[PDB]
C-alpha cells in the first residue's frame, strides 16, 4: 500500500434512501419474494451464500402487522412470523416491542419506495441491548420482476452505497410455488 489508492468516491447522499408515501396499511398488506440484501452486519460470503426466501404482510385492525416469513425446505415451504407496528404514522414502523423488550433496544423499520407492481425496497434498522445494524433488502410482490432488476439493484446501490460492507444481491431465484 502507501501509494494511490481506492477512496475516490464522495459522502453518499440519501438518494438511495427515499421513503414510501402515505401508501396505507389497510391494503399495503402482501406476500413480497426477496430478492436483494444488505447491511453493515449482514454476513455475505461467497462459500456460504444465502438462499432467498419470502415473507408476507398482514396488517391487523389496529394499527399493527403480523409478518410471515416464508422458507425453504427440501421439498416444502415453512412459514414463520414477526410483527411490525407504525411509529407515530405510516412510512415508520418497530419490531417486537423494543420498548418493553429486554436485550431489544431500538428496532425501527422504513420501506423506501415500493413498486407494488414489479419491486420495492427496505431500509431495516435495529439494536440490541448493544449491538447496531442495519439491513436493506429488495423484493417482488409480483409473480415476475425484470431481468435489469438484477444489475439495476447493484449498480444503484453501488453508487450510492458503494461496496461499503455486506451490500449485495445473493438471492436467487427459487421460488418456493414451484416446489
Amino acid at each position: 500500500m502507501q501509494d494511490s489508492t481506492s477512496d475516490l468516491i464522495p459522502a453518499p447522499p440519501l438518494s438511495k434512501v427515499p421513503l414510501q408515501q402515505n401508501f396505507q396499511d389497510n391494503q399495503f398488506q402482501g406476500k413480497w419474494y426477496v430478492v436483494g440484501l444488505a447491511g453493515n452486519a449482514i454476513l455475505r460470503e461467497d462459500k456460504d451464500p444465502q438462499k432467498m426466501y419470502a415473507t408476507i404482510y398482514e396488517l391487523k385492525e389496529d394499527k399493527s402487522y403480523n409478518v410471515t416469513s416464508v422458507l425453504f425446505r427440501k421439498k416444502k415451504c415453512d412459514y414463520w412470523i414477526r410483527t411490525f407496528v407504525p411509529g407515530c404514522q405510516p412510512g415508520e414502523f418497530t419490531l417486537g416491542n423494543i420498548k418493553s423488550y429486554p436485550g431489544l433496544t431500538s428496532y425501527l423499520v422504513r420501506v423506501v419506495s415500493t413498486n407494488y407492481n414489479q419491486h420495492a425496497m427496505v431500509f431495516f434498522k435495529k439494536v440490541s441491548q448493544n449491538r447496531e445494524y442495519f439491513k436493506i433488502t429488495l423484493y417482488g410482490r409480483t409473480k415476475e420482476l425484470t431481468s435489469e432488476l438484477k444489475e439495476n439493484f447493484i449498480r444503484f446501490s453501488k453508487s450510492l452505497g458503494l461496496p461499503e460492507n455486506h451490500i449485495v444481491f445473493p438471492v436467487p431465484i427459487d421460488q418456493c410455488i414451484d416446489g
